[PDB]
């Protein structure tokens, strides 16, 4: 399971948060898009598989992943693509900050940076983003 | 090279602007191509990179848009050293790299990614050696 994640979108202030959660350690991946298209989509996609070993994502299951554009990244970028908690929990982050920027995309990058680094329980805690790449190294044998 | 440091440096192409943050030890590569190299750009990019990966210092190369107030307000928020100035063939594999794959897309941007994933996953060193994805996290795993 190093190589698998979940794919949602938020509606926000009329515009649309892609987040990319990897599964096993709570990491996240985010962007602000115009619009819920396949293009933007497939651009997700691809700019994560070339950051991340992407093996499998799950989706909602909407139109914006049945375009014929992200079938040819994932073919190409050997996505295979399938089918809250942590979902829930950044867009209490994005409130948090919200005020402290003037567009909602800073304040969603604000609010990933936060939840990546935060530690989780007290001293001997990881975070989100100390669990991703424990889990890919050691793998890596 | 330490494991914090990254390497910021942009790139020109079909007149449009490709940001790109090299993590000096691994090799490992991010890139976005964005409208022009404004200060709110740099700043959503540096952001967008110290939320993703451990961002201790940045060097620049001093353009206009790092001397911006929001750039810098940024790697103060993010807690990223910014290190103007600090000394390029990366620019030079990148390019040849989206030469190649650069008809299977019907935009730059997107050839631009699948130009990064490709240097990421390429194996240096022959068959026993690493990806600049392997090496990365293999220098900055903690535990
Ligand atoms: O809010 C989008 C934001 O991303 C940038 C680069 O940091 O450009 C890219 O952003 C998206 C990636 O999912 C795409 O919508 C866009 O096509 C891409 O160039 C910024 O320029 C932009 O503000
Ligand atoms: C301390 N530290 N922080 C990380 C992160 C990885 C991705 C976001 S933050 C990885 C390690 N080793
Ligand atoms: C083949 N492979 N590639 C990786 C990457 C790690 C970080 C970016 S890509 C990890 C493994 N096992």
């Amino acid at each position: 399971s190093p190589g698998i994640w979940q794919l949602d979108c938020t509606h926000l202030e009329g515009k649309v948060i892609l987040v990319a959660v990897h599964v096993a350690s709570g990491y996240i991946e985010a962007e602000v898009i115009p619009a819920e298209t396949g293009q933007e989509t497939a651009y997700f996609l691809l700019k994560l598989a070339g950051r991340w070993p992407v093996k499998t994502v799950h989706t909602d299951n909407g139109s914006n992943f049945t375009s014929t554009t992200v079938k040819a990244a994932c073919d190409w970028a050997g996505i295979k693509q399938e089918d809250e908690s942590m979902n829930k929990e950044l867009k209490k982050i994005i409130g948090q900050v919200r005020d402290q920027a003037e567009h909602l995309k800073t304040a969603v990058q604000m609010a990933v940076f936060i939840h990546n680094h935060k530690r989780k329980g007290g001293i001997g805690g990881y975070s989100a983003g100390e669990r991703i790449v424990d889990i890919i190294a050691t793998d890596i044998q």
